[PDB]
RNA sequence: UAAAGUGCUUAG
RNA sequence: AAGCACUUUAAA
């Protein structure tokens, strides 16, 4: 049966109120039926853009007899709309168009009509709306999106377009926005957002490669490339587009270059009746051109295919103008594109603002014809900026924390259970020469220290200290470690940065071993800073179960009056290889502590296909430590895309009712089901320029949103609860799919703002709920577990095939000893 | 691998 | 290529 999303039971009034701008803006359109057709082109599986061309060619010649005046929209799919019907029957209509020259046949056909009428309906309220194309919001999404498709390089749900600031190695910065349109209240809203992308620049291949290696100067030094050279100008040539400027245009995919000069290059040029002539591509081009080639030093591209063979120097072709990077950008490139597309908050709006103004929608020849009608200003929001809760610090005083502009920090206050660190051991993968006896002495005596001071203070001298640089020596060190040590509290591992000496620590320390392990970067042993410290400590002690601070009991919602769990989930997604799905679920009554359980599931799936059991395992142990069935169920999750919410829901609500019908017998409990997502488009601005927090110029932490961008009908709101420092901060946004709790706005707002101030790892206030960021955690944690086996997968005699029976399912299944903790910081 | 925030990921 | 990069973080 059909699922109901409950609505809207209310509105937020808590905390203070604060103006707003958003990036919505607003749409009107005309309650009329307006009409799809269903377009399918004959050579399947081509580029959208080349199937928008062809529409338009096709519009361009059958106005005479089909389309005449209108002039309808295009998804580059099986989706066309036209305002008024079409002179075509119900059978499909076959025609053919044109376009070296490969025509197309398009068979269109009506079937359905979309009524905004319906839509209009839904934004006002005046109707309950729940009693691919056939929605209407796709349909005036497809209207917006048509005419920027045409004018703009699109990738995804963006647009891109040339200006200019090169990024070095022939690529360059083009700039953009993001667009996308949702229904709000009384009015589709349109988002529109800045972006920004790597593309190579179009010029001269050889510009290109002379920017590539860095020959700053070839023609006064005439140089014949080298095999380094020609080596990496084959990488980043080899895959790319070119055109020729000897023949007006012609284009090729260049897939290799040769190892030789057109001087020596020799082709076996094909005469008439079969016959051959061995010939050397700087004379052919001599010969058939007269063409005195500058460069027939450097080698040629080979763009035909193996039969064909071709051959064309460096000297003719020119880059084709708009193929983005999909090569990883180098460090460099990366720091110079942050750099030149950095934008704070205001920075960002005052950009958005003025794009949308120049985007002239008035004069759209596709919104003229659907009577549309775009906002040009920012969309006017009132928000309220919640109370950050306080937390309870342990120690002889009890400490209280106050966390203002969310952030506090933990000088002068104690984990509320510190533990004594008896047994501890450390083992360093850097050299004598990284960090002397000394350095690492030092390192731990100020570690040390700071514990104590901490409230956890460490005691005695390292019961184990030595060296290593083998990473493969790391299984048979810590089983020497779990014998002749009975009762270790946790050793630590230093790492000289990046490497597979981390991956199998964490996978022996977590699987073999069972013991606690912390990992440290040589330069923080080396360059000690106190802040760097506290944080590790803060890690460490909930490692070993020391709970760091709680929730002030006073400062609570009434949710806690009863036994209460808290689930937060995720899933993580291979791009053959494996997905991961994870859940946590709170252990103690405050909501700090946190175990889990991890799957493995088919690639690229976004439901979780085991569920009920997981859940089963996670109520098991909260009994385990609180003898009490939990009353009230919360549920996080994250991953979801929107197209795909509510089957999702159907097995996940029926997989967690499953695994409750289990637990002792009639065990209903309140299921609450909320979805969490901070990948949206929606920005939030203070329209007052005197509130903006920071150099960054953002809203504080704490604003939440309740009103007219938000759902028409539906359970959603909008709560940025973190810091913001960089740029434009991210709020990310809520949606309740389940409530049989029944709570108001008030309610599950200010407990979500709570939950994203009881993070472990951090004494700030982080921007979504801490179940979700611990199920995140331990989907990373896994994705290390299931590491190729070093030395044994990899290589084997580049990619290694996986073992898919279940020894895979239990290569992510860990000790006993590191289950029931929280290896997760 | 002290951490958070951010933007490039990477999805025709 | 799960992984980069930058900014900030225990003076008073």
């Amino acid at each position: 049966p059909l699922l109901m999303v409950p609505r809207r039971p209310g509105y937020g009034t808590m905390g203070k109120p604060i103006k707003l701008l958003a990036n919505c803006f607003q749409v009107e359109i005309p309650k009329i039926d307006v009409y799809l057709y269903e377009v399918d082109i004959k050579p399947d599986k081509c580029p959208r853009r080349v199937n928008r061309e062809v529409v338009d060619s096709m519009v361009q010649h059958f106005k005479v007899t089909i389309f005449g005046d209108r002039r309808p929209v295009y998804d580059g799919k099986r989706s066309l709309y036209t305002a008024n019907p079409l002179p075509v029957a119900t059978t499909g209509v076959d025609l053919d168009v044109t376009l070296k020259d490969r025509p197309f046949k398009v068979s269109i056909k009506f079937v359905s009509r979309v009524s905004w009428h319906l839509l209009h309906e839904v934004l006002t309220g005046r109707t309950l709306p729940e009693p691919i194309s056939t929605n209407p919001v796709h349909a005036v999404d497809v209207v917006l999106r048509h005419l920027p498709s045409m004018k703009y390089t699109p990738v995804g749900r963006s647009f891109f377009s040339a200006p200019d600031h090169p990024l070095g190695g022939g690529r360059e910065v083009w700039f953009g926005f993001h667009q996308s349109v949702r229904p709000a209240m009384w009015k589709m809203m349109l988002n529109i957002d800045v972006s920004a992308t790597a593309f190579y620049k179009a010029q001269p291949v050889i510009q290109f490669m002379c920017e590539v290696l860095d020959i700053h100067n070839i023609d006064e030094q005439p140089r014949p490339l080298t095999d380094s050279h020609r080596v990496k100008f084959t990488k980043e040539i080899k895959g790319l587009k070119v055109e020729v400027t000897h023949c007006m245009r012609r284009k090729y995919r260049v897939c290799n270059v040769t190892r030789r000069p057109a001087s020596h290059q020799t082709f076996p040029l094909q005469l008439e009746n079969g016959q051959t002539v061995e010939r050397t591509v700087a004379q052919y081009f001599r010969e058939k051109y007269t063409l005195q080639l500058k460069y027939p030093h450097l080698p040629c591209l080979q763009v035909g295919q193996e039969q064909k063979h071709t051959y064309l120097p460096l000297e003719v072709c020119n880059i084709v103008a708009g193929q983005r990077c999909i090569k990883k950008l180098t460090d460099n490139q990366t720091s110079t594109m942050i750099k030149a597309t950095a934008r704070s908050a205001p920075d960002r709006q005052e950009e958005i603002s003025r794009l949308v103004r120049s985007a002239n929608y008035e004069t759209d020849p596709f919104v003229q014809e659907f009577q549309f009608k775009v906002r040009d200003e920012m969309a006017h929001v009132t928000g309220r900026v919640l109370p950050a809760p306080m937390l309870q610090y342990g120690g002889r005083n009890r400490t209280v924390a106050t966390p203002s502009h969310g952030v506090w920090d933990m000088r002068g206050k104690q984990f509320h259970t510190g533990v004594e660190i008896k047994m501890w051991a450390i083992a360093c993968f850097a050299t004598q020469r990284q960090c002397r006896e000394e350095i690492l002495k030092g390192f731990t005596d100020q570690l040390r220290k700071i514990s104590k001071d901490a409230g956890m203070p460490i005691q005695g001298q390292p019961c184990f200290c030595k060296y290593a640089q083998g990473a493969d020596s790391v299984e048979p060190m810590f089983r020497h470690l779990k014998n002749t040590y009975s009762g270790l509290q946790l050793i630590i591992v230093i790492l000289p940065g990046k490497t597979p000496v981390y991956a199998e620590v964490k996978r022996v320390g977590d699987t073999l071993l069972g013991m606690a392990t912390q990992c440290v970067q040589v330069k923080n042993v080396i360059k000690t800073s106190p802040q760097t410290l506290s944080n590790l400590c803060l890690k460490i002690n909930v490692k070993l179960g020391g709970i760091n601070n709680i929730l002030v009991p006073h400062q609570r919602p009434s949710v806690f009056q009863q036994p209460v769990i808290f689930l937060g989930a995720d899933v993580t997604h291979p791009p053959k290889k494996p997905s991961i799905a994870a859940v946590v679920g709170s252990m103690d009554a405050h909501p700090s502590r946190y175990c889990a359980t991890v799957r493995v599931q088919r690639p690229r799936q976004e439901i979780i296909q085991d569920l009920a059991s997981m859940v089963r395992e996670l109520l098991i142990q909260f009994y385990k430590s609180t003898r009490f069935k939990p009353t009230r169920i919360i549920f996080y999750r994250d991953g979801v895309s929107e197209g795909q919410f509510r089957q999702v829901l159907y097995y996940e609500l029926l997989a967690i009712r499953e695994a409750c019908i289990s637990l002792e017998k009639d065990y209903q409990p309140g299921i609450t089901y909320i979805v969490v997502q901070k990948r949206h488009h929606t920005r939030l601005f203070c329209a007052d320029r005197t509130e903006r927090v920071g150099r960054s110029g953002n809203i504080p932490a704490g604003t939440t949103v309740d009103t007219d961008i938000t759902h028409p009908y539906e359970f959603d709101f909008y709560l940025c609860s973190h810091a913001g420092i960089q740029g434009t901060s991210r709020p990310s946004h809520y949606h309740v799919l389940w409530d049989d709790n029944c709570f108001t706005a008030d309610e599950l707002q200010l407990l979500t703002y709570q939950l994203c101030h009881t993070y472990v790892r951090c004494t700030r206030s982080v921007s979504i709920p801490a179940p979700a960021y611990y199920a995140h955690l331990v989907a990373f944690r896994a994705r290390y577990h299931l590491v190729d086996k070093e030395h044994d997968s990899a290589e084997g005699s580049g990619q290694s095939n996986g073992r898919d029976p279940q020894a895979l399912a239990k290569a992510v299944q860990i000790h006993q000893d590191t289950l029931r903790t929280m290896y997760f910081a």
